[PDB]
């Protein structure tokens, strides 16, 4: 933290004094992500009583935050574009709520900030955030410079991207402008809910691309307030993607090593509470092969000069869901967060340890809890110990199983990308894509009951067809290596309730077929939606009581259903925007249905 901003180049200097002047800090401090930095940031932040400290860890520290600001807020998430076009596509004809992204003018966007920017960092400093998505180095990599009031959010974003001087050396006038104020100025007029400054009733965030700018008010939380998370690192990137020839994706990256020694990567989007993290630092269960995190949240690809997709993980660090985290679930994950981990509305112990249900750290007899209310907790309350969307905040270098090249400045080349999905019938436990179109078929109907395409409903940076539509453009690339395309489900049900497939460590003999079928392997059959393990071909040793049968379903009245419920959602929610080839696989499909 300095006064000095000499080191800014011109146009960083220039978007700073902007925001200075529109806003009318105390002070102007540069964050320079050094360790030093880092305690004067807790310091302050303990002082203020926004962190508790948690003396069970090592350099571990909690925050709590006002109940109405605990999670990305979709309704007042935009995108600003001079054509509502360009952002989303015809709202739904029957009367339906959009549900693939916001649009504001310009005129109406810039009318809503000058409600709520001008003064409203009065008393407090404003901070300065060169910051890097992915190596500073990468051909991948691109800038950006936040500024914000939040001392919290500087802590953060030191976490989760890469800070300080080594980004300032590549500053120049491509950067992404990032403006974020928690809209609470000095004095306040009444007290703070757990010392977290925010304006919920007027929360804003705002995507405008054509200026390289997001903007974002009245929200400390996560997904609002690191700028880079979300809003640059699959809204911005995404359009950005589409006009560069490139790819950014809400997709976890993992090495698998057969036990041969030949190594393949793999991308996955998942839409939410489907195992995500478990998957990219799952430990696995069949002997000799070795898996390996690169991301477990955001990719940026783009094909290399021989046509192999390479993939960075554009962060620098895992903002995590905490809630079911346990050393059975995810011991890589408990390792991670076990030191220099910023908790947010996770419960609190006597013995100054952390909890949330699910939590299996051994504690002694007699341990008490504060719930992220503030409030005494027990078990069997009406009400979690810690909110269902609490977070850790973890350096990335921290987990045990991260990839050798996780942080390599060529990325890592992707040879199968994999879609999930939560069904308790109908969707087999894995199935390839015929082919590319196909695979963006299967991408487009991923569920989550709920559509999220590509796992990027919440994410889109511009109109969701045309998105469609870069996909589909992407795989007529000359020459290029385009990686096998697949669907999974860990979540079959038996006639019991019961899962059908044992899931964490056994997903990895999901991953070896996929590797198998990577190396031209003559392992599948052919089925209407696509090919499947031949029974024998997928590694069921071990796992005695699995039953293929149930993992394989092929039921002619699930599909047609859910033909039915994809033709409605295209046509209510894309329209004409959609791709012509996406909706000539849901016809294919359909006309393979009716013949099963
Ligand atoms: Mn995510």
């Amino acid at each position: 933290l300095s006064t000095s901003l000499s080191a800014l180049p011109a146009a960083a200097r220039d978007f700073v004094e902007e925001a200075v002047r529109l806003c009318r800090p105390r002070e102007v401090l540069l964050c320079d992500g050094s360790e030093e930095e880092g305690k004067e940031l807790l310091r302050g932040l303990q002082d203020d009583g926004v962190l508790h400290p948690l003396p069970k860890y090592d350099n571990c520290w909690l925050a709590r935050t006002d109940p109405r600001d605990v999670a990305r807020v979709e309704s007042k998430t935009v995108l600003v574009t001079p054509e509502q076009s360009d952002a989303v596509p015809p709202p739904p004809p029957s009367g339906g709520p959009p549900q693939l992204g916001n649009w504001m003018s310009p005129n109406a966007f810039q009318a809503a900030v000058q409600e709520r920017f001008p003064g409203c960092m009065a008393g407090r400093p404003l901070y300065v955030i060169p910051f890097s998505m992915g190596p500073p180095t990468s051909p991948l990599a691109k800038l950006g410079v936040q500024v914000t009031d939040s001392p919290y959010v500087v802590l953060s974003m030191r976490i989760m991207t890469r800070v300080g001087p080594a980004v300032l050396q590549r500053l120049d006038d491509d950067f992404v402008r990032c403006l974020h104020s928690v809209g609470r100025p000095l004095p306040l007029t009444e007290p703070l809910v757990s010392s977290w400054p925010c304006d919920p009733s007027r929360v804003l965030v705002a995507h405008i691309p054509s200026e390289r700018r997001i903007v974002s008010f009245g929200s400390g939380y996560g997904g609002n307030s690191l700028l880079g998370k979300k809003c640059f690192a699959l809204r911005i990137a995404s359009r950005m993607a589409q006009q560069q020839g490139w790819l950014a994706e809400h997709m976890l990256i993992l090495g698998v090593t057969s036990p041969s020694g030949e190594k393949r990567y793999m991308a996955a989007a998942f839409p939410s509470a489907c195992g995500k993290t478990n998957l990219a630092m799952m430990t696995p269960s069949l002997p000799g092969w070795r898996i390996h995190c690169v991301g477990d949240d955001i990719a940026w690809m783009k094909f290399d000069d021989e046509g192999r997709l390479r993939a960075i993980n554009p962060e620098r660090g895992f903002f995590g869901v905490a809630p079911g985290t346990s050393s059975r679930t995810n011991p890589n994950a408990m390792a991670t967060i076990a030191r220099n981990t910023i908790f947010t509305n996770v419960g609190l112990r006597s013995d100054g340890g952390v909890y949330w249900d699910g939590l299996d750290e051994p504690t002694e007899p007699g341990v008490t809890y504060t719930s992220w209310l503030g409030k005494p907790w027990k078990h069997g309350d009406p009400e979690p110990c810690a909110h269902p969307n609490s977070r850790f905040c973890a350096p990335a270098d921290q987990c045990p199983i991260m990839d050798p090249r996780w942080d390599d400045p060529e990325g890592v080349p992707i040879d199968a990308i994999i879609f999930g999905g939560r069904r308790p019938r109908g969707v087999p436990l894995v199935v390839e894509a015929f082919g590319w179109r196909h695979g963006v078929f299967m991408g487009s109907a991923m569920r989550s009951l709920m559509h999220d395409p590509f796992a990027m409903r919440p994410f889109f940076g511009y109109n969701a067809g045309r998105y469609l539509e870069h996909w589909l453009s992407t795989g007529l690339r000359s020459n290029a290596r385009l990686p096998r395309l697949f669907h999974v489900n860990w979540f079959l049900r038996d006639n019991e309730g019961r899962f059908v497939w044992p899931g964490f460590g056994h997903n990895a003999r999901v991953l070896a077929w996929i590797f198998g079928r990577i190396q031209g392997r003559d392992t599948a059959r052919p089925t209407p939606i696509g090919w499947v393990p031949k029974e024998g071909d997928l590694d069921l040793g071990g796992l005695p009581g699995v039953d293929y049968s149930q993992l394989f379903p092929m039921e002619k009245g699930f599909w047609e259903e859910e033909c039915r419920q994809l033709r409605e959602y295209y046509g209510e929610n894309f329209g004409a925007d959609l791709p012509r080839d996406v909706m000539a696989e849901l016809e294919g499909l359909e006309e393979r249905v009716r013949k099963m």
